[PDB]
């Protein structure tokens, strides 16, 4: 109710800056909203019992498997931080960022603030493991 | 307030089930409560914004790779599925398997789930990775 007008500026705003985002099918379940805003690489989804999630596409990474594969999952180190993000892998081995939020009590506000900080993390990230 | 008494319900609970908890020193910023349950490597932190947390120690890493560390990275994978765990490496190549979850409405009856699927989860990926 409040958290649906809360989403609705989250998503009103990024479109804005953003433009129009794409529409993907039902591909999770418990799934009920999902929109890609493919400039950034980044897909929203919401929960059925009201969880907000922020799907980023670092893209592929070729070679450094061994190498730096663990200064990768060095990034899941333990810590109190709000809304951590999680890197892992596609399955088809490709980078991904990601990080889920309950909407009871959340601003429209801070979850720009958490999507932001996703795109520069997987900016970030990117630009290191290439 | 209600999420006092439900998160020391989940204490109290994990008290007469797994014994008297051990009391770390504040490490992390923003850190109020610690609780040790060394019994099962598990320890539970308290937010100074309200979210409680669930940290594992899967212990050494004595054989990694990048066909184990990336099958390792990959349980990472994005999924809708409430309290993720997020696997990670230690500050010293080590195991560690979390979780974060906001107090607001959760009841002390999810979070021992949360809890016990942690344990277990634990369990699997020790034996398999050690």
């Amino acid at each position: 109710g409040a958290m649906k007008n809360s989403f609705d500026r989250l998503i009103d705003g990024l479109a804005k800056d953003y433009g129009m985002p794409g529409f993907p099918e039902k591909k999770h379940e418990h799934e009920v909203y999902c929109f890609e805003f493919k400039e950034v690489s980044i897909r929203i989804y919401q929960d059925k019992f009201k969880w907000v999630y922020f799907l980023s596409d670092i893209g592929v990474i070729d070679n450094l498997d061994s190498n730096a594969c663990q200064s990768l999952l060095r990034l899941n180190e333990f810590n109190l931080r709000t809304p951590f993000f999680t890197v892992g892998l596609n399955e088809k081995k490709d980078g991904v960022v990601h990080t889920r939020i309950p909407l009871l009590n959340l601003d429209n506000v801070e979850m720009r603030r958490v999507f932001e900080a996703l795109l520069n993390l997987s900016g970030e990230v990117k630009k290191t493991f290439g």
